[PDB]
């Protein structure tokens, strides 16, 4: 009978919830947003494990250049003059990333994503009590989950302190909806 | 400038985030689903407090009978019989509420919400580890966070299993749902 009508709903229902509660969706969905708002090539969240491993977990390339999705690296360090700059909640605008002296290690990485400047934006999380890393702040007591960027691939782009403040006022409501969204 | 519009969509990101992350945004949009799909007067979700408080946290009624809203009540207990019943994930089918004996207390709250049938929903929560009430279960590993129930006011309605089945399956989906949502 009609009773077919009656779960045509229930699997929107159930779809609403699931959608709305993984974390990957409402990642996929602001880095789909930053982008169309700031005219950048790419925008990628990338992600750090705190055994060492790190990766590019979401992403949203202009069809022009390569998908660096799932891109990944494992024992990774951060100049520590750079985390410092980060677990303060300070993004990092790099408007040269070619000559950016902490990221000249990324030249593969930087040459295929074909990148010129880029804002950094930490987003962090207020993890007290006991869990230790290293991506981790006791000075701040607070973890660096890991890193929205903004790509300029196109030109060397110069890039406003509000460009970056923006940025990293996304990134922080990131970092609220990650802290929920864990198991 | 046009900085301007660079926030017309920071408010709308935040907005989502918010909007999306708060469990009531979710409860409000399921009940006014499984409303306008069981076509029932009212659908409530009665929300059980471990301290023995109780309270209707959200409904959506017809605006023919009364807005049972924040509905509410301190030491609630419920007739063990009943509880098995619920902890066991079965919703129950009350087809006439009015000479319910397990609901023979809520006359007041019967006759003012106007309830002629109705079913009762668990909504369940595997609470493992140290936590300890009112509303909790060691047989079955399980703490009853409160009940979703759907209320025929306009007639004594008769219930097919699958109606009651489906409202389990609904329930069952938010007890998902809150669990994530609880900081
Ligand atoms: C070189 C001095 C070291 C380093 C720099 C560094 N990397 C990032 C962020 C990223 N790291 C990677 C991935 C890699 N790390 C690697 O060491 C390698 C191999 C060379 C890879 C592929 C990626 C993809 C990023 C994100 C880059 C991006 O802009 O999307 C940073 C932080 C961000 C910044 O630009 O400030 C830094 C400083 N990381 C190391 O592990 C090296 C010892
Ligand atoms: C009487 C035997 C006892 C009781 C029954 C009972 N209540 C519920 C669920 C609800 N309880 C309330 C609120 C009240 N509990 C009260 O004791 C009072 C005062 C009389 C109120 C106002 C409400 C609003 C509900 C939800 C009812 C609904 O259908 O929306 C149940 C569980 C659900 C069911 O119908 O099986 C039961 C068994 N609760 C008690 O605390 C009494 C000792």
């Amino acid at each position: 009978m009609l009773q077919l009508q009656r779960q045509k709903i229930i699997q929107d229902i159930t779809q609403q919830i699931r959608s709305t509660l993984n974390v990957n969706h409402i990642l996929a969905t602001v880095t789909q947003q930053v982008k169309e708002l700031m005219q950048v090539e790419r925008v990628i969240i990338f992600r750090l494990f705190p055994n060492g491993r790190s990766q590019i977990v979401e992403e949203v390339v202009s069809s022009e250049y390569a998908a660096l999705k799932n891109y990944h690296w494992e024992d990774e360090k951060w100049s520590q003059e750079i985390l410092d700059c980060y677990w303060q909640g300070k993004p990092r605008i790099v408007p040269d990333v070619i000559n950016d002296i902490w990221t000249s290690c990324l030249v593969e990485y930087t040459t295929q994503g074909n990148i010129q400047s880029k804002i950094v934006a930490p987003i962090l999380q207020e993890l007290g009590e006991n869990e230790t890393g290293r991506w981790v702040s006791s000075e701040h007591k607070q973890k660096l989950w890991g890193v929205l960027v903004v790509h300029a691939c196109s030109t060397k782009r110069v890039w406003e302190e509000d460009e970056a403040q923006l940025l990293q006022q996304i990134a922080n409501q990131l970092a609220i909806a990650i802290q929920q969204l864990e198991h």
